C-alpha cells in the first residue's frame, strides 16, 4: 500500500518507533481538542465583525479532533508484536495502516483556513469572491493530487513525484494570492497588526511547506538512505503533527489576536 505498510511488513517496527508514533498521533489530536475550547471560550473576546475567524478555527478543531483521532487508531491497531522478532508487524488480519484521514482532514480544513483571513483583513483592489474562488479551486486540487500520488508512494515512484508536483503547482498558486491578501490586508491597519500580518505570513509559508517536506521524507535521502527506513517513517509523523499544530491551530491564534489587535479603535 504505502511506504508505512511496506515498512511494517517487510522490516517492521522497533518498539520505540511504533511507541513514538504512536505517541506523536495522540499528542495531534489532544491539542485539537485544546485547541476547540480555546477558540469557544475566546469569541466573548473579539468584537462580532471577526468573530466568523473564531467559529471557523473551532469547525477546524472539530474536524481535526476527530479525524486525527480515528488517524491515531489506524497507526496502534494495524500492527501487532511478534515477541520472536521483537518488532513490530503489519497485521494481516487488522485494517492495514492507512493515510485517508489526514488527506481527508485536509480537504475539510483547507477552504476553512484560507477563507478565515478574509474575514479579519480588508482587501483593496482585490475581489472578495474573485479570491474566495482561487482559494477553494486550487487548495481542493492541490489535496485531491496530494492524495492520487500518495497511492503511488510504494508502488510507481515517478508517479509519485510527477502527481506530487503537480499539487505543488497549486500549492505555489495559494501562497500568490495569499500574498496579495496579506499586502492589501497590510493598507490601512495598525504598525501593531501589520507586524502580526507579517507573522501570520511567515507561519503560513513555514508551516504549509513542512507538508510536502513530510511526503518525501523516506526518499529525501534516495531510495537507499538512512530514512529509507522506520527512521523516515518516525519523521514523517513527526513533521505532519508539528505542520497541523502550526496550520490549524497556531495560525488560528494570531488571527485571533490580530482581531483583538484590530478592536483597538
Ligand atoms: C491541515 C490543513 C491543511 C490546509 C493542510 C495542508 C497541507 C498541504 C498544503 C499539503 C500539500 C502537499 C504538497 C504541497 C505536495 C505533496 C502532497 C501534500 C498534500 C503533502
Ligand atoms: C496569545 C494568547 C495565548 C495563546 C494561547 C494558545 C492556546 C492554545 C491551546 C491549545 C494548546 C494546548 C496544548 C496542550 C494540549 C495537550
Ligand atoms: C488568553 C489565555 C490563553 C491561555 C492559554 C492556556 C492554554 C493551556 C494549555 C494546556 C496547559
Ligand atoms: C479565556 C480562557 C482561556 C482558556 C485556555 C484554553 C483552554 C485550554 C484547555 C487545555
Ligand atoms: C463539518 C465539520 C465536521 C467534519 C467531520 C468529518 C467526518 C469525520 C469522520 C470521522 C470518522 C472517519
Ligand atoms: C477526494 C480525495 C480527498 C481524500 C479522500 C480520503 C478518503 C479516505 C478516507 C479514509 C477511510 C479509511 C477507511
Ligand atoms: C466555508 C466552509 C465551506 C467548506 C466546508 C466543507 C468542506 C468541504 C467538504 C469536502
Ligand atoms: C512573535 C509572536 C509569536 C509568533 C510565533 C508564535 C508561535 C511560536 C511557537 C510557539
Ligand atoms: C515545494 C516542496 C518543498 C519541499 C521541502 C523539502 C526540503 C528538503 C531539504 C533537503
Ligand atoms: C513552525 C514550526 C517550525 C517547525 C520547523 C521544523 C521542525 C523540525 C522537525 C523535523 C524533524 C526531522
Ligand atoms: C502576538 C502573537 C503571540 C501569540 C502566541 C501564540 C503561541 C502559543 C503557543 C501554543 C503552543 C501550543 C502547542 C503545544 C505543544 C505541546
Ligand atoms: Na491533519
Amino acid at each position: 500500500a504505502n511506504f508505512e505498510n511496506f515498512i511494517g511488513a517487510t522490516e517492521g517496527f522497533s518498539e520505540i518507533a511504533y511507541q513514538f508514533t504512536s505517541h506523536i498521533l495522540t499528542l495531534g489530536y489532544a491539542v485539537m481538542l485544546a485547541g476547540l475550547l480555546y477558540f469557544i471560550l475566546t469569541i466573548k473576546n473579539v468584537d462580532k465583525k471577526f468573530q466568523m475567524s473564531n467559529i471557523l478555527s473551532a469547525v477546524v478543531m472539530v474536524s481535526a479532533f476527530l479525524l486525527l483521532y480515528a488517524q491515531a487508531q489506524n497507526w496502534t491497531s494495524s500492527f501487532t508484536f511478534n515477541e520472536e522478532v521483537g518488532r513490530y508487524f503489519l497485521d494481516p488480519s487488522g485494517d492495514l495502516f492507512n493515510n485517508g484521514y489526514r488527506y481527508l482532514n485536509w480537504l475539510i480544513d483547507v477552504p476553512m483556513l484560507l477563507f478565515q483571513i478574509l474575514f479579519v483583513v480588508s482587501l483593496t483592489t482585490s475581489k472578495f469572491s474573485s479570491v474566495r474562488n482561487q482559494f477553494w479551486f486550487s487548495g481542493a486540487m492541490m489535496i485531491i493530487t496530494g492524495y492520487i500520488g500518495q497511492f503511488y508512494e510504494v508502488s510507481n515512484l515517478t508517479a509519485f513525484l510527477v502527481w506530487g508536483a503537480i499539487s505543488s503547482a497549486f500549492f505555489f498558486h495559494i501562497l500568490w494570492v495569499m500574498k496579495k491578501v496579506i499586502n492589501e490586508g497590510k493598507e490601512g491597519i495598525s504598525p501593531a497588526g501589520q507586524k502580526i500580518l507579517s507573522n501570520i505570513w511567515i507561519l503560513f509559508l513555514i508551516s504549509w511547506t513542512l507538508y510536502p517536506g513530510a511526503y518525501l521524507m523516506p526518499y529525501l535521502t534516495g531510495v537507499d538512505g538512512f530514512l529509507y527506513s522506520e527512521d523516515g517513517v518516525m519523521a514523517r509523523q513527526l513533521v505532519y503533527t508539528i505542520a497541523d499544530v502550526s496550520s490549524k491551530v497556531i495560525y488560528g491564534v494570531l488571527l485571533g489576536n490580530l482581531a483583538i489587535t484590530l478592536s483597538k479603535n
